[PDB]
C-alpha cells in the first residue's frame, strides 16, 4: 500500500536521525570503552553479572536493520551501555568514570533528538 510506503519512509528518516544521534554519542567515548561487546573470553563471568549486555556496535547493527521503531527503544539500549558499566565496574575505575561522562554528555544530544523526533513527527 501507499500507507506502508509512507510508514517505511518515516522509519527510514528516523533511522537517518538516529544514525546521526549514534555518531554524536559515540564521539563522547573517545577512549572506545563502549565500542564493542564486553569479551566473554576476557571477562568469562560477565553474564553472571549483566543480563542484557550492550555496546555501540550492537546498536549500530540494530539501527541498520531499521530495528529501532522510536527514540525510546534507542535510548533504552544507550542506557544499558551506561548502566551495565556502572554496575560491573567500581566507582574508582576508568570504566565507571567513562560511563558517567558519556551519560552526562549524551544527555544534551538526546534532549535535542527528542525535540526533533516530536517536531518532524
Amino acid at each position: 500500500s501507499m500507507e506502508q510506503v509512507a510508514m517505511e519512509l518515516r522509519l527510514t528518516e528516523l533511522t537517518r536521525l538516529l544514525r546521526s544521534v549514534l555518531d554524536q554519542l559515540q564521539d563522547k567515548d573517545p577512549a572506545r570503552i563502549f565500542a564493542q561487546p564486553v569479551s566473554l573470553k576476557e571477562v568469562p563471568d560477565y553474564l553472571d553479572h549483566i543480563k542484557h549486555p550492550m555496546d555501540f556496535a550492537t546498536m549500530r547493527k540494530r539501527l541498520e536493520a531499521q530495528g529501532y521503531k522510536n527514540l525510546h527503544e534507542f535510548e533504552e539500549d544507550f542506557d544499558l551501555i551506561i548502566d551495565n558499566c556502572m554496575k560491573y565496574n567500581a566507582r574508582d575505575t576508568v570504566f565507571y568514570r567513562a560511563a558517567v561522562r558519556l551519560r552526562d554528555q549524551g544527555g544534551v544530544v538526546l534532549r535535542q533528538a527528542r525535540r526533533e523526533v516530536d517536531s518532524i513527527g
